[PDB]
């Protein structure tokens, strides 16, 4: 309501913790010590023939 | 997967051992101390007439 919740400090802290959690989900997906979604993914290609 | 198995070092060791076993199969065919495939084979001709 632009004037009701003066708790904007903890609100920004909440969304900042959520962004940090997102950055963590980016990492910790190391299927082979080669974390998939984040970092530098080599744009691989699986040979099937 | 072009990036999934970082154990390509042991993979190379495996392939090199397979190649060395191939070269050993080439040797050790000393049918008379005249190993057929490698070593010294004169590419001779068997007389039958």
């Amino acid at each position: 309501g632009s004037n009701s919740d003066a708790d904007r400090a903890a609100l920004q802290k909440e969304v900042a913790a959520q962004q940090a959690e997102l950055t963590r989900i980016s990492d910790t997906t190391t299927f082979g010590g080669r974390k998939l979604l984040d970092g530098s993914f080599g744009t691989t290609s699986f040979q099937v023939g």
